[PDB]
């Protein structure tokens, strides 16, 4: 029972044509529908559900909500009960609130982000099929992202005022949603303050992550690539499409995953993440990164925490 | 609750010095202990428990038993109860039956293989540590296998006599151990016979697998590599060590994982498996491979099922 | 002055539609013209001359001739003079003998193969251009071969009758065409017999190569890929196109280049060759491979000389 | 006849212990001798001559001279004659001027750099040998650089005063040393000014290169790696050794080679260069990069010419 994986992310964009162009041509996603309000829904080739990205017209960037898929419909009642015993109030949006989407349990994380849980979303299949499938499909576009992998949320954090919603979110998704902590960044005196946490339901290093900030927001959504080579191809694609790069190809110290940071035309940050890294396990020790090695935890090859990683988000 | 991953495999070898030489120099494992009976225990660099491979002196090759680790000690009683309601009789070997190993629930699969479940094994840590760790350790040897990944068991199968322990094992580990089926090979009239199944507890394509055969036995144990490049390095290592190759570097149609098959000095087959392949999920459709494409399911690049894959095992 | 590189290879095929389909879809070549006799001319994306492959209608497989490009027109007279002082008779086919091709110096190697040298061939450019070019072009097809890299010729060899045209060809292209020997396979008593030689004009390990055989013929023509990863992609392409594989992805001991052997629909062997391997240099020692390690020289990962490598050619 | 490749580079360092530590541990070179004046000589594993790097004690960074190897001793007289007809005065340092080094023709490039040509240097062999060699050697250290690949020299350039030693060096090495131009960066009105040129004697994209600057100096020396994957490993090595990175892993638009820029402990810039890129050929069109795309020519993935690439050198 419980949460399976990240289901979709709903983003604000200011130019729909340019944004759809970006997620199709750069990341290789496909548009699957547009609702009557102008929202556009896209999926990756190696996902089987209708969509993992919602683009909504807006006058600003940022995130509307984040959705995770659960195994069965009955999980929603059980998780709703645990969430409310913890002190978080929930609502249940019914079927068709979002097109091709079943009912959704809705609530706010302690950091203030809206999170939804759904059990049912329209099946459409991967672009390779499930009867004698090819390992990859022809006509793949751009970086050819496999699937939406995880989301890093900036969480309001003010330790000298007793506010650390990174810690509160971490406690919340572990106790209520039964995520387990895989890696953490410890700052403050003797590493007494959790400033960044990575948590999983799958056996990958992270399906959700939180990083401290002056306010709450969206750091990035991430898409999976197979290998370091695909990261090279993806970087070649971003050059051909005049994409604005945040961080050039390098490796994360945390998770060991090779990565590129870049921006969509509205300013939301995207990541192409390469490799499993390691098999996340509930009996595995939590990987701890300390403040003196804070740079290598994010950008391992340089040990230099970019000013853009910690200052720029939507 | 429940099974986490494959825990260890206990193999028969006829030359201990040569076998230990093989798993250390070719796969990069490290010997962690030798018990009073001459059994040798080895682990991979990216595992944190004491051992994943047991080598036992013998006059033949083959497998003694297969062990999977569960999340907590109380899972053993719960799983024991389910297993026995299904019709399989169990025993509980207590702590220290194997050195550095907690109590073990022991039973036979329908195919006749001995399977054990344990919750407790001595922690020793990975060779990179868990405080500001490097992505890989210096002094890595041979192919530098990350961890024991899965095991493919040959299962007695005689359809015209009503015997298919591949199907019986598949039903057993799903109903009792709550594995889920990720991929299957269908043969016989219209694909009405399961001849090969791949099943998971992690979100990787397989942690156990069964393939039909005239008798039951061990097809191979497999070790994880990161990338296709590491497969090249591993093949270079096998050449330097005069390893007997079964199948040269290629890709599996099933799981999409890139692979090499080769033999230890006693004849047991090993595999170096590269890549995640895809994120296995309980809501993902089961990938079905048919008999006409049976060759591409195992050796995707040639479409040629090696006579050694289906005739040679221990 | 002198020879620059391999220029084109003219092959016999029995099904033109199927053969053109193969070189376009599998190797990623493009048809550039068809002459009035039905011959088809193809080039690779990273070549700038009109064509590197000629397909000619026939009732059998094999090679018509092999062509190398020289730096300037005046080289043809100088090389003609050296060739004839050596004892080989030459002719000069004038402009337009082949479409879009300048005059050609024609002669037979000691092994009997027809070889041509040309200075002039119509320029058409690479598919990426030469003003701010991309590293690779969009719409790349199949394996996306960069260029025709080299050709291995089977050369009549009967040592107990005093016939070794591998040695005679090797002496010929070194003394007359100023190739230099990079690697050799030595067989017979104490390695006293040259059975395979690799020779270069570029600073790559080989632009031409000779291997002994009961008769003279074509072993394969080869196309360059960048990386080991591209070899994986190429093998994936061959599976999608139901290509007949000779040797699955592995590494050559000679040259260190990673490779795949496979067949066109008429039976001619092709190779996708990955990597520089090393910088070939006139002051570099000749790499010598001995008969006991003859298997590793060709298929390094297995040490097993395929019966098809030494029995099957056209 | 003529120049074969870059032979060695002699660098100034301020801390010999730290510098030798860097070239051994980070790049994987080996110290082969130290002369009576404290100069240290190192080679790469895939070079066969005694050394390719000289470290000389100094109170500053920078380059002493640059040396290229020629095919035969008689080339030195012929090249000396051409060089002096051009207007450059030469001297001939005799055998043993440098240890294990034959006589050297010495002269200044128009940009003022000292250049030497030698025909003879002590042979010691590669670390894999030349009889049935492995593709790579065991005990490889750090990034495992194959060989010193090329050198980029900053050349005094003041167009509004009629000074462009990039153009003068380019004309010099082409007319006198018979290099050929492979790629150029064109700036100024309509691209009328050569600001960067890449020139070859091998069939690789460059063995020497010049870039304009306010003064003349050393931009970097470069070492060859096989693949994009080795660039990842090299970046992992630099992190483990706390190396100061200039540019994180990315691809060059020019040459198509994947690259990392970083510094030795004295401030000299090094590069780990991956891949052939393309086969450089005397009949290949010169790749032209324009000023509007000047950023992509150096750092292709971002299109952002680092301020450090054009401001920092020794
Ligand atoms: O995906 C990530 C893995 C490790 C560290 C990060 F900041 C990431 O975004
Ligand atoms: O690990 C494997 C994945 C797919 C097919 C197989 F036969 C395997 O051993
Ligand atoms: O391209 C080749 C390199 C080494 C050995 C061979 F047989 C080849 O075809
Ligand atoms: O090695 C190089 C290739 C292309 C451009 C550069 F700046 C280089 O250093
Ligand atoms: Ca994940
Ligand atoms: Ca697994
Ligand atoms: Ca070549
Ligand atoms: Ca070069
Ligand atoms: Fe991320
Ligand atoms: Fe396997
Ligand atoms: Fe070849
Ligand atoms: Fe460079």
């Amino acid at each position: 029972m419980g949460v399976l994986r990240i289901g979709h992310a709903s983003l604000k964009v200011m130019d729909m044509d340019a944004a759809v162009r970006h997620y199709e041509n750069v990341l290789g996603m496909k548009t699957t529908m547009k609702d009557k309000a102008g929202n556009v829904y896209l999926k990756c080739w190696d996902e089987w559900d209708k969509y993992s990205v919602i683009l909504t017209p807006s006058d600003q960037a940022g995130m509307n909500h984040l959705a995770y898929k659960v195994e069965k419909e009955a999980d929603l009642e059980a998780l709703q009960q645990k969430i409310e015993a913890w002190g978080v109030k929930t609502t249940m949006l019914d079927e068709g609130t979002l097109p091709s989407t079943g009912r959704m349990l809705q609530f706010k994380l302690p950091s203030g982000h809206e999170m939804r849980l759904y059990a049912s979303k329209e099946f459409v299949g991967t672009d390779v099929g499930n009867i004698n499938p090819d390992p990859w499909p022809d006509g793949l576009k751009g970086a050819g992202a496999h699937w939406l992998d995880h989301c890093l949320l900036v969480c309001e954090m003010n330790p000298e005022a007793g506010i650390n919603t990174v810690a509160d979110n971490t406690r919340f998704v572990t106790e209520c949603l039964d995520f387990f902590l895989t890696e953490q960044v410890l700052v403050g005196p003797g590493g007494s303050i959790q400033a960044t946490t990575f948590l999983a339901r799958t056996t990958t290093p992270h399906d959700i992550a939180f990083v401290g900030g002056p306010t709450s927001g969206l750091h990035h959504i991430a898409f999976f690539l197979d290998s370091w080579h695909d990261v090279l191809k993806a970087a070649d694609v971003m050059a051909k499409n005049k994409v604005r790069i945040d961080v050039a190809p390098t490796r994360h110290g945390i998770t060991r995953g090779e990565t590129i940071y870049f921006f969509d035309p509205s300013g939301n940050r995207n990541e192409t993440f390469a490799g499993l890294g390691y098999l996340a396990q509930r009996d595995r020790p939590v990987t701890t990164w300390t403040e003196d090695q804070l740079g290598s935890a994010i950008f391992y090859h340089t040990g230099y925490l970019e000013p853009s990683f910690t200052d720029v988000y939507t």
